[PDB]
């Protein structure tokens, strides 16, 4: 028996590892991918090895995630609950995407993951999962074994001889997440120095910058006149965005399982591209087609949430939100200062920004109040 | 015969008094409302009386503008194209409501406004009256005389002598607009030295401040600690949230009289009252009842800004965001620094943020995969 | 130890009851509600006692089931995947809210019921005895026991002296559901002489019948000029309309669990009733107020066919439509021939059907149009 | 200056040929389109040169009209106000596009057309004129002469020797609309005898009639087997449930210039082919695709009523429904008897309708439960 784990190289993921050999008997190729959290993937996949894996696989995945993930995403303007970005949502689904490939691959029945029982990301692994490859089996540790606490795991490390030690965090391209620990209070505030991506705000630059970001048909190409690509973009991004300490956001979310959550974020690159797309919309998109594009965003952003990405309802919503980001061509001119981001600036190849007089608008006031003159007149 | 006209003590609301009396030869009673924009309507009363006015009314409408305008929009989280939170939208109703009511008081055919005829106010003014007193007989200036230009406009007020004088303004209570002459071009930031209400972000406080925001079934009653009336707590805010810079927004918006608009708003009590809710909301509102109401919300946004306030279709909506808005009972605890608001603590009396068995987890998500197996099963 | 077991008095749930007590060594308290099903619940009640109950309750519900949940569903216009009226999805709730007050009264610990672990039924009993008492405790013995089939089950209802008597029905005073079995296959029309609650169409009344239901404030109050109590009211319309043959629907529906299944409903009554209802809707509702009503009625239909009547989401959007039903006033004159139903006539107290000039419609025309021109001259 | 006028080949418009060209000192080139209204076309064409124009064009487009609006309006499953099968709304934009290509194609700097100043059609046109050629002139003569009633209308038709002659009616392929004189009494049933397309339910066949529609990717291909071009099929269809008086409809709908109407519909082909449609998406279309879908069609649906075809936010739905409907291939079993369409069977290549067992079941349940069991404990 051969079982993929979506291995990262940590604790869990490292006693998860030996857990499947025991438990399973069967082989675990340990697959790690390289999606920006600013861990040497080439690592994990030897301390996989070295754990105990028959075959360790790294790859690099920064570019696919943000042009096949984080980029779709957010023509849709895709955000949960007012302000979550989505950081860990949308990569989530890239992971299980090459779990079941690989699977395939190796003649692998099964796929793993160390995604906890509580979690949304448990959903959005196995709904991926399932939706590739119907056949797969999944396991998830956390939701077989026995451990009853932190204690009795570092002590099974040990057992197995496996490298051991206030909130748990997920790093990618496109942002950093906090929660547990001491964020379960939602009247806490953070912890100072908490932070890792962007700088502190009380500590960003006393002078503004000016960045302009240019999209193309939907999709950002180009940083202040220079042309990267998706995953150099985001990064470029997130450097000067963080530099000013944009993009923070704290809040408690309502998770797919049930209960709500204490969640904190930070999404620099992220949030610069939120506002310079809208920027730019503003004069590219009419009316009627944006109104009707916003309605729709926040079923999107819950499909992605939830892990409903290879769904055929997100896939048909996308099919809408591309045709209309489609028209998305510009520039957007943002100031950045302390924390904050602010548009300054838009201009576009095809602006609807440059017809009628003074009666014809009479005459629209007139049509459009007579179902309420006849309401009052009947009310009379 | 009787037109009462919405003086607001400026230039072209006097050059209006005149052209009323010169061209229809009637009586005209002037009205000035206070809604917070800062100037002494006293004067404008005089003033009125001055240019010919045969009855003026000044009223003190702070009150009512915010407990029966901006709380029932804000109770629904009214947000038009993204950013603009209707700062003029909602104050439009309010004052056509008088202008009918003192018109039959006063036994007046007919009201006067001066706003143009390619705007939105205009159509706020007229559907607010028409849909108040069908009958109603409207008068307006600006789509009615031969004005041509401003130097046109500054000859006739010098001629009956009524005293003469870079961007139009519009400012009350929630918010200060501002568009046209120097913002009419997109790529151009707006000018420094123009924001009145906002202290600049640069210029705001080294040191970070908190502040606390109460609200009691829907609406915000105290701000840290002190219970006060809706009118003095947007005050409150304002100074509060203004003296930090917050609630600045830049944007090119989509007019219901045909086309595209640059303007800038500063919404510092709003901003916070915002973010504050929302805060509120996160522990008091149900998941499904939040994903519902913000697909709703922009609708209900663009019926106060095309002018529908006293219309079915408003109303009826209002009936759903008034019964969600009822359980929001809680406080917020926000942190203001330079220009931005962070959320930093929330807490409620019947919070909803704490029978969780993992293995349940499994279940949940087989049945959610279903409809996708059998999917990718007949793609075969 | 006490269970509250849903018994209908059918030989599952009879051997459900046997099962309970052996199984748990409880004492089973028997409850039968009369919800229009034909059968006459008292012999339901003293089978029960015959079966082994300890306790056997039955009551009339008729009355609650038509002014409590029908009539609310029907004011919000709810149709399930275009042509599902909803008959046995709005009983349910009613069904287990009574159980969990009988096991509230009786000290039973437990409830039970007879809906099996693949379909949408199981749901709703449970989702409404959860959300009504959270800590109550479930038993649905088609999820833990392991008969191995029919075989069996006769053998031990045999075994236990339960007496043993090409489709599965569900039957109640708003409709009568028919699946499985031959049913099965969607390419198959229902065998001939399977419909009870209406008249076969080719054995319809050679001439038409015309039938007045009049409306109070979103609910209907009389038939023909006769003032009918809820439950008195769906009868006699189920009498007139069945004997056309009116209301009949073949359809493949998706489950909640997940799949699709093949289902025929008849629904004479509540068929008349709906277009009763938007009949009187045509002169009583305002345009937008009916646009925005049509388009959230289909999420409101998937929540009472989900299960989730006493849920946060489904009571909101019923502040919504109770709102605008309140406004259906008046009477709609149908014509009832061989299965089809036909509006005919309607008049309200309060009607709108009967301000404006030709060259104001040119106005309201050039402006609807001025996004459409800027676009197209852009395209250029 | 050359006019391009909608010639329907009637007495207004004739009226009209010779009202633009005194009025305005210009040539007229009469357009008449084929749509299926039952006219000789060429009738038409030769009436026009007779009446003055200095050239005459007729087209048969009934395979456009039918390929290029009516289907993919189908696709959208449109209706308006429940009943609406959109029948004279989706031809006016033809008509128009022809309008504006022969303007161009013959230097003409402006085109005319004979619907009344207070309908919905002048809309229709006009949005189309303009959406197409922004700098196209537009004349409306109802909206413009001074005639003030019929009988001078009928002099000036005599005096330019122009042969002059319950209700109104409209007629095209898709269907006849019958409103005005008798049939503006809502509470009285329209005259016996006055449909044409459909034989009344009475003297309807006594034996039911079976139909089979085959769909390929969203629209209907083939009837009985027979392979049908758009435009045969959609006649063909018309004639098999007309003489089964199937796809009457009797409504008040609210009209886009701000009233009500009463209006009485018969669209036999268009109706059979809306359940045909619904039926094979029954196999064909997921559970949320389909509710997503239709919770969009009635805003679609308003859309093509208030004349907005040729417009951005229609276009940008039509790329969501035609995704949608590309999955739409199957056959479709229909039972057509007096009035009435039955679904009877459906099959489809891919279909949907054929992986968890009870236990699973359970674990949905609790987790759909958990946040209805906090609120009830907080509740108390
Ligand atoms: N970079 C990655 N490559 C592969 N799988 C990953 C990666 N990041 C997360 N995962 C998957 O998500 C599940 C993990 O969660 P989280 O990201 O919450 O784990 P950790 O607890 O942070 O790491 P570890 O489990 O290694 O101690 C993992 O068990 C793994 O299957
Ligand atoms: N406080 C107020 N009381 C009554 N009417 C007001 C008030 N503020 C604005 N209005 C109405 O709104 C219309 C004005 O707009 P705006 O406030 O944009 O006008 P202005 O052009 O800035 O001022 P003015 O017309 O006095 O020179 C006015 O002409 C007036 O009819
Ligand atoms: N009138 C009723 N009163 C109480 N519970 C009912 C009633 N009708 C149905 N139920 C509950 O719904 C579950 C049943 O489903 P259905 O109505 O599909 O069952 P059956 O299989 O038709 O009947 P039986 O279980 O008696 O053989 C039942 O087992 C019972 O628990
Ligand atoms: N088949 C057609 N070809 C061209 N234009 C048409 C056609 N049908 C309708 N129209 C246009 O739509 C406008 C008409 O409406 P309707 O069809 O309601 O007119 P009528 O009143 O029936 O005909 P007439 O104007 O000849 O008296 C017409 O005046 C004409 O300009
Ligand atoms: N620190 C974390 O483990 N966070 C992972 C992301 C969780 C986030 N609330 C989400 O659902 O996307
Ligand atoms: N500065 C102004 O004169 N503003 C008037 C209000 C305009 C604003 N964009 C609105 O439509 O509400
Ligand atoms: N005959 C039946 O057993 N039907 C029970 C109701 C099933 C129906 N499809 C529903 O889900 O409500
Ligand atoms: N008989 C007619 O003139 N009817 C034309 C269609 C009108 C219909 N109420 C519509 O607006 O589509």
């Amino acid at each position: 028996m051969k079982i993929v784990l979506a291995y990262s190289g940590g604790l869990d993921t490292s006693i998860i590892l030996k857990w499947l050999k025991e438990t399973y008997r069967a082989e675990v190729i340990a697959f790690t991918a390289d999606i920006g959290q600013g861990e040497e993937v080439e690592e994990a996949r030897e301390k996989a090895l070295r754990t105990g894996a028959s075959k360790a696989i790294a790859l690099d995945l920064k570019e696919e995630f943000v042009r096949d993930f984080v980029f779709p995403m957010m023509r849709a303007g895709a955000v949960y609950e007012g302000y979550y970005l989505l950081g860990t949502s949308i990569a989530r689904p890239l992971i299980a995407k090459h779990l079941v490939r690989i699977a395939e691959e190796e003649g692998a029945e099964a796929i793993a993951h160390g995604a906890t029982g509580k979690g949304n990301d448990q959903v959005r692994f196995e709904l991926t999962a399932y939706a590739l490859k119907p056949d797969i089996k999944v396991i998830a540790p956390w939701r077989e074994w026995s451990f009853q606490g932190r204690k009795e795991m570092i002590a099974y490390a040990e057992a197995h001889g496996i490298p051991v030690p206030p909130y748990s965090m997920d790093a990618n391209l496109l942002h950093i997440s906090y929660e547990g620990g001491v964020l379960e209070d939602p009247w806490a505030e953070p912890p100072k120095g908490m932070f890792r991506m962007t700088q502190d705000p009380e500590e960003a630059p006393d002078a503004p910058e000016y960045v302009e970001v240019e999209f193309f048909e939907g999709d950002p190409v180009a940083v202040n006149g220079e042309r990267l690509s998706p995953a150099a973009l985001l990064q470029r991004l997130n450097e000067i965005g963080g530099r000013h300490g944009v993009g923070r956001v704290d809040i408690v979310e309502n998770r797919f399982v049930g209960m709500k959550s204490r969640g904190v974020y930070e999404t620099p690159g992220g949030t610069i591209l939120y506002h310079a797309r809208r920027a730019v919309e503003s004069l590219t998109l009419d009316r009627e087609v944006l109104h009707q594009r916003d309605m729709l965003s926040p079923k999107y952003a819950e499909l992605v949430y939830y892990g409903f990405w290879y769904a055929p309802e997100r896939e048909a919503l996308q099919a809408y939100f591309d045709h209309v980001a489609r028209s998305v061509t510009g520039v957007a001119r943002l100031k950045l200062y302390k924390g904050n981001v602010y548009v300054v600036g838009r201009k576009a190849p095809k602006s609807l920004y440059r017809g009628y007089d003074q009666k014809d608008a009479e005459g629209f006031i007139k049509i459009q109040a007579l179902r309420l003159r006849v309401r009052a007149l009947v009310e009379r």
